[PDB]
DNA sequence: TTGATCTGGTATAACAGGTATAAAGGTATATCGTT
DNA sequence: AACGATATACCTTTATACCTGTTATACCAGATCAA
């Protein structure tokens, strides 16, 4: 540890690992792979090889490398992904226990409630072309299977992505994958007929995008989201 | 791909299902591994994470536990994610406008299901609230009371816990406060909830969402 | 020429000649490069290729092994095909063209060797087809059970297998379906099976070709 | 990768592959080798050589683009060949047990029965020609060694191609590859009367073509594929 | 060039491959990949880099070193394998013209009756049970098909290592493939029985070599040969 | 793998199939690579091979031809094999070895087919080996014609080619020859030839056979 | 003598192979607990 | 006090990524031939 520090007892770890931390915070790398193999930083530090492994491990965990196969640590900073990969352990008590199925409804109705009137307040004459060419898309009647599905999520993603917030993205993409893991025994008997309530729909939210009327577009949402 | 992580979620759905109760019900982690046909260091890696989120004491040779308490990895998490503030300097204020996502979405609630019983509650609060005259101590603590019982007028467990966990990310990003500037903050503050209360028992959400906007514009 | 493709069909050849059956069973694949003079990216692609075709199970670190079912290739070739229909907009048709150069290879068998074991079976086959009721479930589940029991008259498996892989392809490829036309459509297309299992039964195949080829007009 | 994600332990070669399929998919490239070379492309996305190497030989295997030697990926899209060479993994099961060898045989026969009832039935006045002059070349007597079996399979492939499918073409072919690959110890002790019956039965077939009568046609094709 | 000569008219590639070759000669390298690359000849030459890529494929040719895929040129000597490799030019002529058939039967005759009478005479007691071990593993009757043909040839190989000659070894090689690449037709009409006559003449061929008698297994040889 | 060999060998068999003879009867290598979806480079690489092989002729900027003659390959290989010497001492020796497996097949071959048309030739031929008087140059021509009439025997034009190809192998390898030692080495040549016409007169291969070895192995 | 075409050489780009590094799994050893 | 079980650490193997080298293709320049 090039200071002549055993620390057996008090977890020899913790002392490399904090050393690690030290280096980096002291800006003394770049943002890739700067940072020497497994076998250099051992021989540096004449220590076991094991212990480096864990070292790096435990670091990746708290988000600060990256590591994917035969390629050393890239140095990185923990967004917003980061966060809600850490998270997620307590979510399976809250579809374990009979509520918050109706919890998690309501956060996500208000959350697209809010993104859609701030993207009809600030609505300029750019983004008018994303959701135009997107329902144009999804107009044609194709294909009846999960074709559509995935085309209805990605006109709501293309919607969030209106205001321009990496951690927006990040928490729908996250309450989708949630709700989308607890769809149970999802069968094709009336989701044409979905299909064509949700084209309806949204063209009447583009409608009253269009009028600039928040109001009509909150109601054909809420709707929409009543009739599942 | 990486075994310990399938072991990981698997040790974890099993401790989540309430298989094992309070103290070493766990049987010995070498016929697991030997049943699992994993590696050693694969199970060491799994009790680390598990260390490092919080639910396993391990200190010598002992085995594992359970923990029922949540209040260390939510200081952890605080920790961790307070850091990435030199990198966007006004993308900080991207997660302040996260909170106005939030809040615009209580206010219009109030006329939805609101009749008579959180009207008392609400005025019983803001009565304690405008009672309070200590600036830097009775202010703060009238607010975010007030804000606690507006998030809790839905009734949602989930929603009281995005809103404590905002308003400590918040309080340990912002390094530097005021007293006088906080002073004249917290009376349009309430000056300002007069009004949303007002349109509130007249039934109009747009003046509360309005005077919502006002109040985070005042900043 | 490449290197690659040559280690990837002696490997393919090796694991069809059941050299190794279920497990880690292959050795070290250093001394097998040793051994045959190759490079190390030429493993790695012939191990990708192998993934991507549904044979090997490469996650860490851990050693390939045999894979016994075949319907994730089935889907992946599915996927992979049931794209080129923007380009030509009537060269579909040609495949459903394909079709009937498979089907009246069909109708034109019953009076070869089908004496009256074959005729009982598409009898009460025919029984339930006609009663079944429903237009878009019962419907298309007695028209694919009519069309599984024809295709198996001469007993073939790879007929089978070539029958269920144009269902699914067309399947995939239509992307819209009909309930009212559709009624009408089963309607002529049993009416027309009438005539063609009486034409077996008087053993004359110009009348069933006939009756297959005004049906295959009909759309 | 233009948006600072590792995804180390994802296997980040699946970023930057389907990166590049959403990039042909975006109608952002042309028919040729409109895409930069690897160098140019690793310099853009900030990665490794090797992986780029990998992408794009995946991608080929999967049918996108296609490499020969000193020049740039040409994009294309997967026609019937690339379907026959994606299979052809469970064929030597089928010539392993005992079975199937007259499966083969049964779907050629149906096969070439259906094609020429194609052709006895659209027979035009311009494609008696091409049958003529098969006939014709396929006539003389000059070599009775393998050049009478090309002119024979070359008669089949212009019989073949009369209806027009480029489907069509492709599985014949691959049937007649498969075929003439297990054909073991091949000998030469009674081909010449077996050319002559051949000739016999193709004189036969162009006369029940002329005069629109498919059963003797039938009959003889039947008789041919029977004698072998 | 290190001496100031353009040598533009009279191709200056010739002028840098004797370079190359004169160097080699010098013994200044050893025997594997010793030699710089391209780009680092290039620099030192200050020539142009086709020059060197066409300079060293023409070595190749010559004999001189190798070269696979993303690896230095490995100098070596042209061995056996080199002199056929630039042969079998006008192999072709002589399986084009009527005659040769019989010429190139007669000389694998000549071989095949030297070897196997140098190896009846120096027969000491450690290749017996290579021959016994090959007869032994080439006597089951478990695959008639192209496995029996593939025993016999590696039985005949097995035979032709006896002496010891990689000269030897090199030009059966050649001779069983030039043999091989002219058998049109292979069909499996009398194979068994001719399995079971070449079983039978091995075994009197390793019986007359155990009793020291090359004119019965010089007669079983060319009776095998002549049945074919 | 590499283009190169592909069209090399494209062209090869092109010419070997006689379909353009003497001149400049190849069209313009531009379109042939258009048609090909070759490289420039390719095409370069391919005729320097043909050049460094003897087939073809190119100085300037004309376009190659046809080459009858194959006197200059023949010593080109000569050079390039006639190199292989100080790797292995005795090795060399093999190639002798090779010899013998030549010789051996020869004079076993007279007592076969050889009735009297053949007997008059050797007869007459070996009067001028025994009439010839130098020893450096009489008796190595006479020696020459000798070996050349026997390997003539058979009628094979293949047995020469071998033969002369070897010759002149051993000619270039061997560096030192003798005079007074090549005397008696070529008398007890034909002193032995005499014995091996003998015994082929009298049908007795085995004799030949024990001549021959007993003249390899004097040197 | 000038212009055009063809051939050869050189340079650049892409692909493949090999080597190195990192991560995961398995085995062995040590420590603690229970009988 | 001894034995057994569990946990942790270390080592080895496999996979992935990056870098280097080689080959092929394209472009430019020079030379030769024809008008």
């Amino acid at each position: 540890n090039l200071r002549s520090r055993p620390l057996a007892r008090k977890k020899l770890s913790e002392m490399v690992e904090e050393e690690l931390e030290q280096m980096i915070r002291r800006r003394e790398f770049g943002e890739g792979e700067q940072l020497p193999s497994e076998r250099e930083l051992m021989a540096f530090f004449n220590v076991g090889r094991p212990s480096v492994r864990e070292a790096l491990a435990a670091l990746k965990r708290k988000g600060l490398v990256q590591i994917n196969n035969g390629e050393r640590a890239r140095v990185s900073r923990p967004s917003a992904d980061t966060i809600i990969g850490e998270l997620s352990g307590m979510a399976k008590d809250f579809l374990s226990h009979p509520g918050g199925i109706a919890h998690f409804e309501q956060l996500r109705l208000f959350f697209e409630s809010s993104l859609v009137r701030y993207a009809a307040e600030h609505a300029t004459d750019e983004q008018i072309d994303l959701l135009a060419k997107a329902l144009e898309i999804n107009s044609q009647s194709l294909d009846n299977n999960a074709a559509f599905i995935r085309s209805d999520v990605d006109f709501h993603r293309v919607l969030a992505e209106i205001p321009g917030n990496p951690i927006f993205m990040a928490i729908h993409v996250a309450l989708l994958d949630w709700l989308i893991a607890a769809r149970p025994t999802v069968t094709d008997q009336a989701l044409h007929e979905h299909n064509n309530v949700s084209y309806q729909q949204h063209i009447a939210i583009v409608d009253a995008i269009r009028r600039h009327d928040p109001d009509e577009a909150d109601r054909a949402l809420q709707s929409h989201l009543n009739s599942v």
